[PDB]
């Protein structure tokens, strides 16, 4: 499957890793080739030299200047084909892969953290892309140049070929165990170094609690304890780069000295001329060179495979909630009316502690019904669950007679609106964060951004800004501010169906008043629920229900329950 895929996503790409490979193989067979011609003017000098030989020097030097512009210019269009093929790759995976995590239900969110999926977004992509195109060039010149090189030698001196081929191949295979080796040390040490950072930030947050419990110098000596573990980590990896530098250039310079004194004493059928012998040298240096070529192809293909293999569940995902499908009604089909029977739900993440057990309600068009409530039971899920963010164990919410399991949620969700304690604010311009709320945020003309900034009480401290409605905010804003930006999106969405949530604690006496004029007309000729938390629009409320033990216990108006004789 995994080749299958990697073809699949070669595919739109072919008509160019064609011509890539096409130049890499004429590229790698001029640079192959190049020694024997070096071999040959070389004995055109010196070896039995003639009376005009000059001549043959122009006549030669000119041919391979001729070849060596052709192999440039292949080596050019290979590099630029090939390094345009993966980013052409790598925009389609981020593009998909975008797509497809912001297509998923909540729970999947609920369960996952927001750090992986950045990760592979920004990490895996990028391996992916690369270990097909980037490696797959450097794989084939290391196993073009490792080819040649053994053919050559063994073309030019048998004698020899059989006793370099017997020295090479060890020296560069423990010259990578050992790198790996040290590899693996430099991550242990970063390991401990990561540790003593993390301590060190944790105690630098939080100093004021530092401070009130005398306790400034324990800290000191922990991080200094640290500290002296790291450096005798370190100790360790010095010693093992000292023994890597002190072998290797050892291990290199012998090998030199040993392929001239061996092919210095043959003598005979088996002499070679000095062209030869460099030609001999530069082929034992390039398949030297292919194996430690060769071995990160493998390392780097592994690592890809690794990060594909990771990608490749997130795109095949299916999401467990319908996503735009659904039915759509009229503009008289809904009159408002919001119906809730038996419902039995708990949150995904802890299944053990239950929320709502045979719930039901009614709210009809035009009435403003106040679940007051013991805090801290989580009534605000009654808020999740008309949106369709989730779905109860048991039960139904129907809407005018239709269960909302039958609706499309996109529709559904225009028509019910909410505005909350805490507004959550995007890194925008405060008039982008005001046309968020419309069906085209795209084609708003500024003349309403404006009318709306009076209706919520909000062109009074936005002027004071010097940029007006242009600030960006994330700019830091008041509490009280928050809240009345959130009345403007309210305000130009236009909903027939509002949610509410107040705030525990009340605002200050600015923010109190204008705040509170605001939300006078956003409740006003609409279907709307408030979860109060104090007794202030208790007795305003059309209708208000008392939910104790997640159940609707009592049911009656302000002076029903307490003109009752139990008050
Ligand atoms: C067997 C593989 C093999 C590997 C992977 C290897 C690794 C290193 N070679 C180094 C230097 C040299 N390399 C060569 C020639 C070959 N390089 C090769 O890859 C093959 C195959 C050769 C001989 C044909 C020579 C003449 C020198 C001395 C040049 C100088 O003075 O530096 C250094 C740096 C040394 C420092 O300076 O601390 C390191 C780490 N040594 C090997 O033999
Ligand atoms: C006759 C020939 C084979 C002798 C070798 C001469 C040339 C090819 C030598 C001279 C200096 C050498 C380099 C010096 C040190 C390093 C750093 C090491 O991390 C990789 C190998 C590398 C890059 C060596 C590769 C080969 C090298 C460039």
């Amino acid at each position: 499957p995994e080749a299958r895929k990697l073809l699949g996503l070669a595919y739109p790409e072919r008509r160019r890793l064609a011509a890539a490979v096409g130049f890499l193989t004429m590229s790698s067979v001029i640079s192959m080739s190049a020694p024997f011609f070096l071999g040959k003017i070389i004995d055109v000098i010196y070896t039995n030299p003639t009376v005009d030989y000059s001549d043959n020097l122009t006549r030669l030097c000119l041919g391979l200047s001729a070849v060596f512009l052709c192999g440039a210019a292949a080596n050019a269009i290979r590099v630029y084909l090939m390094q345009t093929s993966g980013q052409r790759i790598v925009n389609r995976l981020r593009t998909s892969l975008f797509s497809s995590i912001l297509r998923q239900e909540v729970a999947f969110f609920d369960k996952t953290r927001t750090g992986e999926l950045i990760n592979r977004l920004s990490s895996d992509t990028a391996l992916l892309g690369r270990s097909v195109t980037e490696n797959l060039s450097d794989g084939l010149r290391a196993g073009a140049q490792a080819s040649v090189g053994i053919s050559m030698m063994f073309f030019v001196s048998p004698n020899l070929a059989t006793f370099v081929l017997s020295v090479v191949p060890p020296v560069s295979i423990i010259a990578v165990i050992y790198g790996r080796y040290l590899r693996k040390l430099t991550k242990v040490t970063q390991d401990s170094l990561a540790q003593a950072t993390q301590l060190a930030e944790e105690r630098i947050g939080n100093v004021r609690t530092v401070r009130a419990f005398g306790k400034e110098m324990t800290e000191i000596e922990k991080y200094a304890s640290k500290v002296d573990h790291v450096m005798q980590l370190a100790r360790k990896e010095a010693f093992a780069r000292a023994g890597f530098f002190g072998a290797t250039g050892l291990s290199g310079n012998l090998i030199v000295l040993s392929v001239l004194y061996k092919g210095g004493l043959l003598m005979g059928s088996a002499h070679m001329t000095v062209g030869e012998l460099s030609s001999f040298l530069m082929y034992a240096f390039w398949v030297g060179i292919s194996i430690g070529g060769l071995s990160s192809f493998y390392s780097e293909l592994m690592k890809g495979l690794g990060a594909g293999g990771r990608l490749w569940e997130l795109l095949e995902r299916e999401p467990k909630l319908p996503f735009n499908e659904g039915v759509i009604l009229n503009e008289k089909s809904f009159q408002g009316a919001l119906e809730f029977k038996n419902v039995h739900f708990a949150y995904p993440a802890r299944p053990e502690v239950p929320i709502f057990q045979d719930f039901s309600l009614s709210i009809p068009s035009g009435s403003v019904t106040a679940l007051v409530g013991p805090s801290g039971s989580g009534k605000s899920t009654v808020l999740s669950l008309l949106l369709r963010l989730y779905d109860p164990a048991s039960g139904t919410i129907s809407l005018d007679g239709h269960d909302i399991r039958q609706l499309n949620p996109v529709w559904l969700r225009s028509k019910i609106g909410t505005v909350s304690q805490e507004p959550i604010l995007f890194s925008c311009s405060i008039a982008e964060n005001i046309a968020y709320g419309a069906d085209d945020p795209s084609s708003v003309t500024a003349e309403e951004i404006q009318r709306v900034a009076e209706v919520a009480n909000a062109v009074a401290f936005i002027r004071n800004f010097p940029q007006g409605f242009n600030t960006v905010v994330g700019v830091l804003l008041s509490g009280g501010q928050k809240q009345r930006i959130a009345i403007a999106r309210a305000l130009l969405k236009n909903p027939k169906i509002l949610l509410l949530d107040q705030a525990t604690s009340a605002l200050d006496a600015e923010n109190e008043y204008l705040v509170q004029e605001a939300l006078d007309r956003l409740m006003d000729g609409r279907t709307v629920l408030v979860i109060a938390h104090r007794l202030s629009t208790i007795k305003n409320a059309n209708m208000v229900a008392v939910l104790d033990q997640g159940k609707i216990t009592e049911y009656g108006k302000h002076e029903e329950l307490l003109s009752k004789p139990n008050g």
